[PDB]
């Protein structure tokens, strides 16, 4: 099961950075969603937001041109879409490329590092490992 | 032949995230077959000239051949002290500090995450063994997922 690995990779970059919320998304090349798996809000609230992200704001920049990104505040962005009614409030923001050489998929990302902190340097060069495995996945799924 | 090139830099990247968050001075990844013959390894901490006058890679043998056969997280204050140790070939940097973790899925092995020699010449903490499982466990997953 794809999804379940796409979750543990997720499980391992927001334990191990020490984030709130972590997520990714993984995408077709029109941009359309295929996977969207993420940990840090219960189910109650999710029910209130609604439908899943479409991958836009600063996540649909990422989708457009993938390459790493850090934010101390997600919504300063000017791409930044703003969150939906209900969404849990959000502000430092980490994301990367979730892709193999020939080819990008989706994007990892967290927000809220714990204690109110940036995510550094050392975040983001865990999160590119993690997002790497998940690459190698996603690649062996759209060959098998 | 060589790997394949996306899981090549995977593992790398995992080494050297490894190596860099648990500040050690070497990192190394084996992975072998299922009858446990090592078909590649890969490092980072040691110059090019050592690598020259070390002369021939690992094997799988001593510590590492215990990680192999029974793939559980293990902690040394001494590697070369462990009745497990076959010894440094000539030319190669010695190493006291140890941790070695499996890398694998649930239903197998494939090989094995090594860190040695701490920068502040302290044992490495539970916190490390954490941290390297975990990049191990994504190492799993690539490895498992690989192109064939
Ligand atoms: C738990 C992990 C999550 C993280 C880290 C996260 C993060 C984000 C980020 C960074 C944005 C872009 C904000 C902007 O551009 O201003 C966003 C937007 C959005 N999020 Fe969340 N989110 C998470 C979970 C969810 C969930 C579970 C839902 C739905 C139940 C959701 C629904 C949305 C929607 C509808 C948008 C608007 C843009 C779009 O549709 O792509 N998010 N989120
Ligand atoms: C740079 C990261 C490296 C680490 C962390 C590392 C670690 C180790 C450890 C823990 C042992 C077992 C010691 C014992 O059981 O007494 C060992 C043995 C050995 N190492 Fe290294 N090593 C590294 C690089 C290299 C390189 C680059 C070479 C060759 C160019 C090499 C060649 C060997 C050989 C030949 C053995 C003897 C046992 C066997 O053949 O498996 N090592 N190493």
């Amino acid at each position: 099961d794809l999804e379940a690995t796409l979750r543990a990779i997720v499980h391992s970059a927001t334990s191990l950075v020490d984030a709130r919320y972590g997520a990714m998304e993984v995408h077709d090349r029109q941009h359309r969603v295929l996977h969207f798996v993420y940990e840090g809000i219960d189910e109650e609230t999710v029910r209130r937001i609604g439908h899943l992200p479409k991958g836009l704001g600063v996540i649909g920049l990422l989708i457009e041109d993938p390459k790493p990104l850090r934010l101390d505040d997600v919504s300063a962005h000017p791409a930044s879409i703003g969150f939906p009614p209900y969404h849990p409030p959000m502000r430092t923001f980490l994301g990367v490329p979730v892709r193999v050489r020939d080819e990008s998929f989706g994007t990892l990302y967290l927000t809220d590092k714990t204690n109110g902190q940036p995510f550094s340097d050392d975040d983001e060069v865990l999160v590119q490992a993690l997002a790497a495995a998940a690459g190698i996945a996603v690649a062996n799924a759209r060959l098998y």
